[PDB]
């Protein structure tokens, strides 16, 4: 019998680091706002798939982001590691997610970003001295893209970068994981390490975000210790995990654009705005997306019952030609506002001025200093991850112009 049906297997994965899947292109262009979807466990769900329509949703009270909830839609076994944990305050709902997200915002004001930009840059710098002096060729993975970040989340949590190869590891352990047992092992390798850092903090009193909130909110009992334990933990992947993706994929695909490139290198004005395309354009954290309905929610004649799942694919409203002319076509001149790379609403995302202050800063050292950089292998032999995991790389060797 034919075998087309009206709910589609969901997450599909990419196949072009900067194109949409070809299952989420059809998503897209088919008109309504919400699609049937069926997961990887049989359950079926809605995907959203318009811009108003994600942006409206997000800001809905009625979608829950309570991830202990049965009917969350998880998109992989390795999903159940984060069920059964404790929730940092990316599962919470308000009022709980106020005051905890709030615990966390001191670090992240633009007041304190814009100071840090002189770190950034000797971190990043540093770095890449360290690269280009062992000489071509060089993996910009685990030699660049992933140290960067790692290094500056780490000053402002207080984790001893000492300690770098032990949580970086077990940070990759989870994010790829693709069973249940190995996520839950990766998962308790890295809360085991934080839970002797708190005691170690208890004491002397530390530094960095997680040493003020050993010292404060937990000696007065307004947080758990296993919660602190997630919320770093929740901190400290995203700090890594998330920048990286971006600096290896805006790599790829800048250099599969040559022309705007060209124009990058020569006006680094433009540099903030290719950052805001890039983050639509690449929307690396399309998963992160999971919502479930609290009640009946209306949308455009479609109806969502208590006890659906929900996800807001943010790729794929990115892609909205309603308001981005031509979606598809990288234009680093275009205006990317109102993009939801980051999230909207109360869950946007805590770190995006940081994560656009090490984009820039990251890309502006690229072009200043490996002018010639370029990819050691054709970009239809680099291997990417599947769509269960947030969008990137594993490996990417590259070359230059040696001294
Ligand atoms: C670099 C690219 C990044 C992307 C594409 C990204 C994407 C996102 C998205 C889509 C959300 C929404 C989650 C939801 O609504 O359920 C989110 C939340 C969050 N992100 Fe980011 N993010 C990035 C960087 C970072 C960085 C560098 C940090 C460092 C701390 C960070 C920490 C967080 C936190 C704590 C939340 C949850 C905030 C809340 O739930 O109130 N992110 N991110
Ligand atoms: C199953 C794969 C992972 C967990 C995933 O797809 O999401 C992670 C992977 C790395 C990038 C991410 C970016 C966006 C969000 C912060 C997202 C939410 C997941 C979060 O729940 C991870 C837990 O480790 C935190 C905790 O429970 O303390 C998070």
């Amino acid at each position: 019998t034919p075998q087309t049906t009206d709910a589609p297997a969901f997450p599909s994965n990419r196949s072009c680091p900067y194109q949409l899947p070809d299952g989420y292109a059809q998503l897209r262009d088919t008109p309504g706002p919400l699609h049937r979807v069926t997961l990887y466990d049989g359950r079926q769900a809605w995907v959203v798939t318009k811009h108003e329509a994600a942006r409206k949703l997000l800001g809905d009270p009625r979608l829950s982001s309570n991830r202990t909830d049965d009917n969350f839609p998880a998109t992989s076994p390795a999903f159940e590691a984060v069920r059964e944990s404790p929730q940092a305050f990316i599962g919470l709902d308000p009022p709980e997610h106020g005051t905890r997200r709030r615990m966390t915002i001191s670090e992240f004001t633009v007041k304190r970003i814009k100071g840090m930009r002189p770190e950034v840059e000797e971190v990043v710098h540093g770095f890449l001295d360290e690269m280009l002096a062992a000489g071509p060729t060089a993996d910009l993975v685990s030699q660049f893209a992933l140290p960067v970040p790692s290094m500056v989340i780490c000053r402002l949590l207080g984790v001893p970068y000492a300690d770098h190869e032990f949580f970086q590891d077990a940070s990759k352990r989870l994010v790829q994981s693709t069973d249940a047992q190995s996520a839950l092992t990766a998962r308790n390798d890295l809360a085991g390490y934080l839970d002797g850092l708190i005691t170690q903090f208890q004491t002397e009193p530390g530094a960095g975000l997680v040493g003020a909130l050993v010292a404060d909110q937990l000696a007065n009992g307004e947080i758990d210790r296993e919660e602190l334990i997630s919320t770093a933990m929740l901190l400290l992947i995203a700090g890594h995990e998330t920048t990286a993706s971006m600096t290896s994929l805006s790599v790829i695909t800048l250099l599969d654009h040559p022309e705007q490139y060209a124009a990058l290198r020569a006006d680094r004005s433009l540099v903030p705005g290719a950052v805001e395309e890039l983050l639509r354009y690449l929307a690396i954290a399309d998963i992160a997306g999971g919502r479930v309905a609290t009640a009946d929610i209306e949308v455009e004649g479609q109806l969502i019952r208590a006890g659906e799942g929900v996800i807001v694919v943010n790729s794929i409203a990115n892609r909205d030609g309603t308001v981005y002319e031509d979606p598809d076509a990288l234009d680093i001149h275009r205006s990317a506002r109102h993009h939801l790379a980051f999230g909207f609403g109360v869950h946007q995302c805590l770190g995006q001025n940081l994560a656009r202050l090490e984009l820039e800063v990251i890309l502006n050292a690229l072009m200043d200093r490996v002018p010639t950089l370029r990819l050691a292998v054709p970009v239809e032999q680099l291997v990417l991850r599947p769509g269960t995991t947030i969008q990137g790389v594993n490996e990417l060797p590259v070359t230059w112009h040696h001294h």
